[PDB]
């Protein structure tokens, strides 16, 4: 298997991403609510995911397109891309140096709806590979 | 091949968390519409309840699989019990309780429950990440 490396290869890749921004979101989660109860947050756990994500993105980009439809790599790779700009970075920002409210809406609001996006693109994306692969 | 089942597990395993995660916000919604003396619709959160159930069932089909039993044990039997102790009442609470009941169970049983399901998906995560990277030493 070359091609079929290849694809398990980026759906691996691309399962770990998805992987990382739950690792991410839970252990900030952590870390915040012993802010809110009177604690000292540990922010290295949470900034380990965040680092593990964009490197998987930097993996992804090496490996893509691949032998896939070159549009659903691009796309894959852009919401990604956009999950961590202005999803995981901002968020992190705001519960490191920003406000309570401003990092719990954005937890909230924003990010999820990058998530959803990115979700749904790995998604179609694991599903046309998978199709390949059991043809 | 060993990849592929690996692969299938973790994205499984996310997909239910992601549901999980989704069904909290998805009943606060309808409850504040509730408390804000509305007519609320609980069909959505449902949808996320039942989608969580339906994972956990497709991560027990799957499992343990290549997986190392003890960590594949942990993470259902945590995901099971997120579900059948934490995750249903809200919801059968919700539908009737109160905020001394539906708002008091969700922050207090709820929370430790999440927690150890969150440890469990990290163990999982962690093998994974050795088996899939030829990480280990
Ligand atoms: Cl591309």
């Amino acid at each position: 298997n070359d091609i079929d490396r290849h694809l398990v290869r980026q759906m691996t890749v691309l399962s770990q991403g998805n992987d990382q921004y739950f690792r991410f979101v839970t252990r900030l989660s952590r870390a915040m609510d012993v802010k809110i109860g009177g604690g000292t947050p540990d922010f290295a756990p949470a900034r380990q995911s965040l680092e593990n994500m964009r490197q998987k993105l930097e993996e992804m980009k090496a490996l893509s397109p691949g032998p896939m439809n070159p549009d659903i790599s691009r796309e894959v790779l852009s919401n990604w891309q956009a999950l961590l700009e202005k999803g995981v970075v901002p968020q992190m920002q705001l519960a490191q140096q920003g406000s309570l409210t401003a990092w719990s809406e954005h937890a909230s609001t924003v990010t999820p709806a990058l998530s959803r996006a990115f979700g749904a693109s790995a998604e179609r994306f694991s599903h046309e590979a998978g199709a390949m692969l059991d043809n």
